[PDB]
């Protein structure tokens, strides 16, 4: 029974690796400079995800084995935002701006999925079973792991290019990500009705995935000029 | 309606406790410069979007057949539209600075605005298997929360609009009078609750002016942290 959603979670990774966004990402007859277009779409994201993991995942009141667990790990996962602003700075993407630009940027119509993301993921778990948080939070991190493994390429060419530790798009974060972890609990037996909502949320947390990487996709073609400009 | 009496009832009790808060003495005080009173009003970005946002996504339900539901949505269409007035007034008062994205990025999720940047998720996730009916009574708490915070703000607001000779949308009479409004939800007091949907209602009630009275606090401490700084229209 969980057998079959951590396979479900597999199959849903290898159709998510395969989106058009992520084969430009890795194509590297490109400059990772105008691969990297898409960063500054993350900002909508990654300080969500810092939030998600600080007051909708952690719950520091509870005294659940398997919520500690998540307790622990919510805590890793948190600080990986400060990263992000890094390489925004690193990628010449930190840029001046009115308030208003910055404010109409996150909450644009075209990064409606990238900024509802983390929001989507909220709802689906504010009342779920320690256990099927558990489920949500590994499905989402396999989401994660295809992503940054995509985009620690082009960032890793710019880091060594220009002798820059970037620390968002990068191996170390990729790494951090993975290296008791979650997936190590596929020692837990699923009732039937934990399986019908382990398929909801892997379904849920990949779709809600596919719409933030085609937003990113369709960035990049509405904005194809503005390229990283990192400095050796 | 007796339950729904009752609801009606910890509405208004609720909103005169939160008409009295600290922040909103200060807001009215006309002893202090309108300039140094609406410091706080940058804050409101961390909700003004998100406010946009809920109605749109959250509240809105196009499909609905239900009478309640389409209701909601007229009331929707209109109230998502306020964020534009938000940005107007954010550079008429001089608050459009310019900065790097990352400094706009860090005050949005401010620590110090927590609860400001959460109110609309805090609402989504009460509202998600509400049943139209009790929509209403979130959309109407809330509401009667906005109300007073508009009402507030609009004194220094229409202070400096008429002495500026310019045009304000947001923090203005304007804002308030449209927000309260083809039937007004409050109208929608021709309905009778059933003991569990009262029991809903409190719940809802008592979390939606904690959360809003969460948000002024942030407003209040923020206002204590910026007291030299001010508001800088042009004429
Ligand atoms: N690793 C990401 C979080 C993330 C998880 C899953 C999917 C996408 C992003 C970060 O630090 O911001
Ligand atoms: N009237 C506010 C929204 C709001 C509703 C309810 C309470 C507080 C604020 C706006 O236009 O942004
Ligand atoms: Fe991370
Ligand atoms: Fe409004
Ligand atoms: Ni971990
Ligand atoms: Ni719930
Ligand atoms: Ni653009
Ligand atoms: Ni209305
Ligand atoms: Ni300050």
């Amino acid at each position: 029974g969980m057998k079959a959603i951590l396979q479900l979670i597999l199959e849903k990774r290898q159709e998510f690796e395969k989106l058009p966004c992520f084969e430009f990402v890795r194509d590297e007859t490109i400059s990772p400079e105008e691969r990297l277009i898409l960063y500054p779409c993350i900002a909508a994201f990654a300080l969500n995800f810092r939030d998600l993991n600080r007051y909708d995942y952690r719950d520091d009141n509870s005294s659940d084995y398997y919520q500690k667990i998540i307790n622990i790990h919510t805590q890793e996962d948190a600080k990986h935002w400060e990263w992000f602003l890094n390489d925004l700075e690193l990628l010449g993407f930190d840029k001046t701006m009115r308030f208003s630009e910055a404010l109409r940027f996150v909450w644009s119509d075209d990064l409606l999925h990238t900024r509802r993301l983390c929001h989507n993921i909220a709802v689906l778990s504010h009342d779920l079973e320690p256990v099927m948080k558990m489920v949500v939070i590994e499905a989402m991190e396999t989401a994660g792991l295809v992503i940054f493994h995509a985009l620690a390429k082009p960032g890793e060419s710019i880091a060594k290019a220009t002798r820059r530790k970037y620390l968002y798009v990068a191996d170390s974060h990729v790494e951090v990500e993975t290296g008791n972890i979650i997936t190590i609990l596929e020692q837990t037996q699923l009732s039937s009705e934990q399986e019908e909502k382990a398929k909801e949320i892997v379904n849920k947390v990949f779709q809600w995935s596919t719409n933030l990487i085609g937003e990113f996709e369709r960035y990049v073609k509405a904005h194809r000029s503005e390229k990283a400009q990192p400095t050796a």
